[PDB]
């Protein structure tokens, strides 16, 4: 491996976190707010005096793709998890529904909460976001997601039409083998720098899903065959630095008449269902600061290329990636 590639692929290592199949504790914190969520749904509909409505849980997210990251100290993990209540959605608010998850997890870790699109458990280091379905076979053969909150009008409690398999079939079937593994490398990466130049729990914040979204349209390997030996070698920073110009290219300058000026703006679909961009709740200002960072780490990524010391070309990059980012002594 050429020196900046040794570089790069120490990095992975330290920032890659095992995912739901490789990860025992991943699995048993999960497993633990499925079971409060059964034990507390008992609670809540004999309560009622009614049976507990059923569910199947699935792996979602970075957990379930193999793209997921260690927080930087005092992050949190970001426990994923679909769960197939055994309801018909016409039968049902969808607001309503998550509010039976947030009461049958009231006691449990440090309370839950109703998000637009889940339901949040608490722990220390991590949080499980619950997203709630209806059950397809109930409700005319789609998969639909709850989206509202408790405090949110009847326009914004809906049922939407959810593929998160579909999604994370695209993301696991887009490239094979060593390909996708250096796709999945550059998605953690970029991870990486979200959270050291971006704000935790910000909207400014690019989101994980947006940057595993552009990378879906946008990645291109970057690697070498050997004419005569046939010998493979990968070029993370190249492949960075293609990937971060494509995207600065897919932004585009949109007047806002409120404000009377343009804003740069990367669109970004989801690539199944309900094909949302992504990047649609970030404003005009985020947007901006979002170019502005990904522009000073393409310029990272160029000058790391031409400097003769693999110290200065580490620190370049380190500027943009933190103080896992490893960094040889001149
Ligand atoms: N706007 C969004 C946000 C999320 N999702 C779905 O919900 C999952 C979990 O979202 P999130 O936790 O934000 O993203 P991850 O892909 O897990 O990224 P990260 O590692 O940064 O958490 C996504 O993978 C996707 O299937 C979606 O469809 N649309
Ligand atoms: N289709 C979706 C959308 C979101 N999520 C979950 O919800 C989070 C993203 O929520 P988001 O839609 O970005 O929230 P807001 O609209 O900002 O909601 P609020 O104002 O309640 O914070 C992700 O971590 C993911 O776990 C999901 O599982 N599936
Ligand atoms: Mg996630
Ligand atoms: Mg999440």
């Amino acid at each position: 491996m050429a020196p900046v590639q040794k570089q790069f692929r120490e990095f992975h290592d330290r920032i890659k976190l095992a995912q739901y199949d490789e990860n025992q504790t991943l699995r048993d914190e999960r497993d633990a707010v499925l079971t409060a969520v059964r034990e507390g749904l008992k609670k809540v509909f004999a309560d009622r005096g009614e049976a507990a409505p059923t569910f199947t849980p699935f792996n979602q997210g970075s957990y379930a793709m193999n793209t997921g990251v260690k927080p930087l100290e005092g992050g949190e993990y970001d426990i994923d998890v679909g769960i197939i209540l055994n309801i018909a959605k016409d039968d049902h608010d969808p607001v309503e529904v998550k509010k039976w998850i947030r009461d049958a997890l009231k006691d449990y870790g440090n309370g839950a909460e109703i998000r637009r699109s889940c339901v949040t458990v608490f722990k220390p280091g991590y949080h499980v976001d619950l997203a709630v379905y209806a059950d397809p076979e109930l409700s005319g053969g789609t998969l639909c997601i709850a989206k509202g909150k408790e405090n949110s009008g009847d326009e914004h409690r809906l049922w939407q039409i959810s593929d998160p398999q579909g999604f994370q079939d695209r993301i696991a079937s887009k490239l094979s083998g060593d390909d996708a593994a250096q796709f999945r490398r550059c998605i953690r990466y970029l991870k990486r720098w979200r959270d050291f130049r971006f704000s935790s729990d910000g909207n400014a914040a690019p989101l994980g899903i947006g940057l595993t979204a552009a990378a879906y349209w946008w990645f291109q390997v970057s690697k070498r065959t050997d004419p005569v030996s046939q010998n493979v070698t990968y070029d993370d920073r190249d492949a960075l630095e293609q990937f971060v110009q494509t995207m600065l290219d897919n932004f585009h300058d949109t007047w806002d008449s409120k404000d009377q000026r343009s804003y740069p703006r990367l669109t970004v679909e989801l690539p199944v269902q309900p094909y949302n961009d992504v990047f649609e709740k970030m404003t005009g200002m985020q947007m901006e600061s979002f170019k502005s960072k990904l522009q000073a780490l393409l310029n990272a990524l160029k000058t790391a290329k031409s400097r003769l010391e693999l110290h200065d070309a580490c620190k370049a990059l380190a500027d943009h990636f933190g103080s896992e980012f490893p960094v040889p002594e001149k």
